[PDB]
Formats: structure tokens, sequence, C-alpha cells
């Protein structure tokens, strides 16, 4: 099948290269990713200025291009300009560091796969859960095995899979729900050479979920976390309550 | 609701047209059916040669395509290329004639709905239990009412419903088990103009099930037969015996 690979750490990232190589063993792989590493860009897209692409190679069996856009921009370009609107699977990763809880909202890795989900194409976001010491190969190999055991018809429309792989040894895998893991921000103030102060964003993690089947608890125990997510943010319970009171 | 409608009698059958027109009154209907008779094709699929489709609108609220494939091919084509993997319900019928007992093994109607079950999509096979004098409208009317009261969450994975509606009065509905109804086969021999003999398959029905809750008994009493079936044929009882003996 025709597979599209992208990421948010840049086309030269080892995380995207190993992933492309392994997948190219049995499928037609196309790589379209940012020319340079992106930060917490969330689901940003480029509409106010033009986008540019550059054909670069990584090896045979794989056609690759780097772009001046975001991960979502990359998926839009690959689908319309490079793959003739014929894409069977989209994989965004392997990211350096975890993408769990509310942090998924500002994740470029997740954004790439979510763009695929909005187009109704089977998509997967995969991250190695250790920023300091990532294991790109381990995450990529897990993915190859998982694909042979997963029934994609079970993935509902506009739905993608957010996967986080433990950096150490993998005990197994679990289907999880997104946690409420978030951060308690704060800033450190400093002064520039001009006497003007600037601020550095900092923070401490908050893990207070009471449910046992959330993403970070699985990873903490050495299990791969697999969460099905979609682009629908309506709080149904709240909506029902509002309608009952204001009927 | 996005409903996929197919059949095994052919895209121009009165049974599929009646069903499609009535469902389109409240739902978004997509019809993908064979371009010819395929009643006794069973669960055959096309993998050695290409498949083709032809748009053949039937109305405004309904999009229709005929195909050179089998009923099962129709469902695969509908889900993957016509409906963009967005299917809420699959209905195969209304077939002209009954589909009960062992006859479901060679039924194109049941095969199409089974393709749905294999993808864990709510699916229904519906037939008007009288080949010579069917009541397509009646069967359709019944389904429409059934869809408004049945709770599909009750269906187990890989499970579909095989429904047979009496052609006369419908006294009500009953959840049944598949019967062992089959036929006493035999061939009539004839000779061609060139001296070569050919054979015509013929038969007489065998109704010898001693259980009272089987499909054909319900239909004979004037009640709709609703049987939950799945793609598993292992004879558990026999398997346990063979092991307890050998091993
Ligand atoms: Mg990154
Ligand atoms: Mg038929």
């Amino acid at each position: 099948m025709r597979i599209l690979v992208t990421n948010d750490d840049g086309i030269q990232s080892k995380g995207i290269i190993v992933l492309a190589e392994l997948l190219s063993e049995e499928h037609e792989v196309f790589v379209v990713a940012p020319d340079k590493e992106r930060s917490a860009t969330g689901h940003s897209i480029t509409i106010h200025v033009p986008l540019w692409m550059k054909k670069v190679f990584i090896s045979e069996r794989v056609v690759a291009y780097s772009t001046t856009g975001t991960p979502a921009d990359c998926v839009k370009l690959a689908y319309n300009v490079v793959m003739d609107k014929r894409v069977d699977l989209i994989v965004s990763g392997v990211n350096r560091g975890p993408n769990m809880g509310m942090d998924i909202l500002h994740s470029g890795t997740v954004s790439g796969a979510m763009e695929g989900a909005m187009m109704n194409i089977p998509s997967i976001a995969i991250s190695s859960a250790n920023y300091e010491s990532p294991d790109f190969e381990g995450a990529a190999r897990f993915l190859i095995d998982f694909l042979k055991e997963f029934d994609f018809s079970l993935l509902d429309p506009f739905t993608m899979l957010n996967i986080n792989v433990p950096a150490g040894e993998i005990k197994g895998w679990r289907f999880t729900r997104q946690s409420r893991r978030r951060w308690n921000d704060y800033f450190e103030e400093r002064v520039s050479p001009f006497g003007e102060k600037y601020y550095w964003m900092m923070g401490e993690v908050i893990e207070d979920d009471d449910r046992d089947d959330v993403d970070y608890k699985a990873v903490r125990e050495g299990y791969v976390s697999i969460t099905p997510i979609h682009p629908f943010l309506t709080n149904e319970q709240c909506l029902k309550k509002l309608r009952e009171v204001y009927d």
C-alpha cells in the first residue's frame, strides 16, 4: 500500500528516517516533512503566505521532500501534490518525547496524523516516551508488529490512533483513554542588554488522574499506550445539562 | 444516517428499488449492487480480475452504482471507494424469496450483509419469504419500523441479522435460530441439438427440524424470523470429543 510519513522534529531526524526505512521493506513509502525541527506548533496551517517544497533523498524505495510548512501543511501537500490523492496510511513520528494528556493540543506530531483523520485516512501518531533518551528503533519495530495485528475497520470515521511507546523494555500494549495530565506553568524573569526584561516559560507536571486506564499510567508501567482520538471537542454531558436548564 | 443498500437479484430489481426509495425518505442512501442476477453466488469475491462500477442514479436523495462484481464485492467497493469508509448501516435486500436454513450458505443476500459483520458494522439481510408472490413493500415497511426500536448495541462483535418476512400477514416478530432446512437434490437429464447431454439441477425441500424456535417455523406461523449469525463454523461439541479421545 501507499504510505505517507511525516513528523515535527524535521526531515533529518533519526526518528523519521528509521521509520521510513522499515516501512519501505514491503510498501511504497512517501516522506513529506518540515525542513527543520518545529516546536509546540499545535494544529497550525499556512494560509497567508505560499509554501515551498524541496526534493531530497534518504534512500531508494522512498520518495522524500522537505517543506517550509507545518506537519499539517506537509500532509495536505503530500495528498494533493505528491500522491495523486491516493493514500492508504499516514504515520507521523517517531517523535522525540511523549505526547499525552492535554499536551496533545500543542503537539505537531499529533497534528500531522489528525490532518489525515480529518481527510478520513487511517492515521497514526507515534512517539518515544523519553525526551532525554529516546528509542526510535524500538518504537518503529513495535509499529511494524502492531500493523500486522490491527484491524483498521475498527477505526471509526475521522478517528486516528495516538501511540506512546515506553523507552525501556516493552511489557505489552493497552488501548487507553486520554488523561488530564497537564502543567503548572510559571516564568523566570531576566534582563536583556538593553535593560528590558524577558520571560522564559517553565513548569511542573500535574498527574492527578484517578482512572487507571489513562495514557501515562500505562507507559509508566512499561506498556505501549494506544488512544483513539478524533476532532470533536463538544462536552456532551455539559451540553445535555445546559439544554435541560435552558429548555 | 448513511445507509448502504445492496442485494443479489440485481440493481434493477423491484425489491432493492422499493427498499431504497423508502429509506431515502429519512436517511442518506447509497446503492451499490450487481449488474446481473447473483442469487446463488454465495460468498464469492473477485480477486483474479479487475472490478468495474457504473453510476446509475435512481433518485435525488440516493446515489446508485451498478458493478460487475458479486454481492460481497459490492460491500467492499461501497465502503472503501463510494462511501469514504463512512457507513452507519448495511442492508441487503429485499430479496425475492426466502433465505433460511442451510440455504444461507449459497445466498448472495446473506453474503453481502456478512461482509458488513466482518467489519463490525451493523448489517441486515432481509428477504420476502415467497419467490412466486413476494411482498417487497411490506418487508420494507417492517424494516423501517424495526430500525426505530431495535438497539444495535445488543449485537455482539462480528454479528449480523438474517431476517425473513412472511409475504402474507405479519403477526409480529421472533428471534430465531438457524434451521437445518435443506434439499433432496437430483438432476434432470436432457440432450442438446449436437448430441451432448446436459443437466438441470432440481430438488424438493426437506423440513425436518424438531426444534420449535427455528427460522422457517416462525415464518410459516406468520411471524418475522430474526436470526443473529456470525462467521464461525466450528462444531464445538465434536471438537471436545476428538480431543478427549486423542491428544
Ligand atoms: Mg517533536
Ligand atoms: Mg436473490
